DNA sequence: ATTTTGTAGCTACTTATACAAAATTCAGGAAAATTTTTCTGTATAATGGGAGCTGTCACGGATGCA
């Protein structure tokens, strides 16, 4: 738990979105993460992605 | 034949009363003491702020319009 929880990486936070504000598609795997997030990966509660 | 029962009895004898001032304390007052809260001034000169945020909606309006 802690490796994942530092090598985490997030979108919120000040500076970034806040969940309302942003909604969907900006949650998705864009083709780019490949590699480089794990796409497997993610609380959800609102926060998926 | 004493003893317990008596009866005819009191006196002692002791509650009972009620008062009662005396205590005897208590409370409140009053300060008065003082601690804490307020009030006021201050002289070179001084003359527009902060922020950012930037990804729905809807609708009805949208007057505004060209």
């Amino acid at each position: 738990a802690e490796l994942t929880h530092k090598r985490r990486l997030s979108a919120l936070g000040p500076g970034g979105l806040t969940r309302e504000r942003a909604g969907f598609a900006v949650r998705d795997i864009h083709p780019s993460h490949y590699g480089r997030i794990c796409p497997i990966e993610t609380p959800e509660g609102p926060n998926a992605g």
